[PDB]
């Protein structure tokens, strides 16, 4: 699925992300914009042999199992495809779990050198919340 900016920022809002360890829905919104194009089947392989599936590119070296990153591990419990679904519940559910894990949003490269210290508010701007 690929999801309207504003359409996105609802469904994050809805799952919890506004202000989820104080990180505004515009952080969440912009990540998303660079990290996929909102689009919840995007994937893309790491030099370290890893994947980054879905709507915030959520790593197989840590978090998913998709069967073939060997040495890696699955804290979310979950297989890397469920990130790739249009319902964005696992997507969510796990970046909560990212975020949560000492580093906050710097865990995303894209939300790190596009998105922090800029002005998030307007990837929010026009949408009704």
């Amino acid at each position: 699925k690929v999801f309207g900016r504003c359409e996105l920022a609802a469904a994050m809002k809805r799952h919890g992300l506004d202000n989820y360890r104080g990180y505004s829905l515009g952080n969440w919104v912009c990540a998303a914009k660079f990290e996929s194009n909102f689009n919840t089947q995007a994937t893309n392989r790491n030099t370290d042999g890893s994947t980054d599936y879905g709507i915030l590119q959520i790593n197989s070296r840590w978090w998913c199992n998709d069967g073939r990153t060997p040495g890696s591990r699955n804290l979310c419990n979950i297989p890397c495809s469920a990130l790739l679904s249009s319902d964005i519940t696992a997507s969510v559910n796990c970046a909560k779990k990212i975020v949560s894990d000492g580093n906050g949003m710097n865990a995303w490269v894209a939300w790190r050198n596009r998105c922090k210290g800029t002005d998030v508010q307007a990837w929010i701007r026009g949408c009704r919340l």
